[PDB]
């Protein structure tokens, strides 16, 4: 037996206006534990505040959409419980209006646009984005963060910032987001889905 422990702890994040956050929490413990956002001990669940699961709910993404401020400025909880406990961690959102961004916050440039690729064949979604510090680039699907590391060569991330699927299934398709981080906030490309075609032929 063991209580819970979380494995991906959320951090906080600095959003702008009409933009979104997203923070990740995911826990381990025997039995596998839940976890679950709320807010001021309430659970989080409105219009433009939405949790998605994964890992048999032991993991949890809490995503809010379209960005409000100051209404949305708060710490968030994400409590993990299994028989032997129930434990929290907590991340702040800050929301700064455009007029109100420091130099540096990233910036998308160039978003990715919607995607149409033969199934088998290699696409690639563009992101270019910009900051100082120089922005790290993620990328999310369907709402969930995407991790190429552990796509089994399936997805890689570019040196420039696209992210690339080495041969398109139906699988693929979804809604596609680039996100550009730094230490002064965070920028959500706008979304762009990926379609999954067959070719062209003679009759
Ligand atoms: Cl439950």
């Amino acid at each position: 037996e063991s209580p819970p422990v979380f494995i991906k702890k959320p951090v906080d994040q600095i959003g702008v206006s009409g933009g979104v956050a997203s923070f990740v929490c995911q826990a381990t413990g025997d039995p596998k534990p839940r976890v679950t956002w709320n807010k001021k001990g309430k659970k989080v669940n409105s219009q433009r505040f939405e949790t998605i699961e994964f890992d048999e709910s032991a993991g949890a993404v809490l995503r809010i959409q379209p960005l409000r401020t100051p209404r949305d400025e708060n710490i968030y909880e994400c409590v993990a419980q299994n028989p032997h406990g129930e434990v929290t961690v907590h991340a702040k959102l800050t929301v700064l209006r455009e007029d109100q961004l420091p130099p540096g916050f990233p910036n998308i440039d160039m978003g990715p646009q919607l995607k149409v690729v033969e199934r088998t064949r290699t696409a690639t979604m563009l992101c270019a984005a910009s900051g100082n510090p120089d922005p790290e680039i993620t990328w999310f699907k369907d709402f969930l963060p995407v991790d190429p590391s552990t796509s089994n060569g399936r997805i890689k991330q570019l040196r420039s910032g696209g992210l690339q699927i080495e041969s398109s299934e139906e699988t693929d398709q979804g809604k596609y987001e680039c996100v550009a981080s730094n230490s002064a906030g965070v920028r959500y490309s706008s979304p762009a889905n990926l379609y999954v075609r067959v070719g062209t032929k003679h009759h």
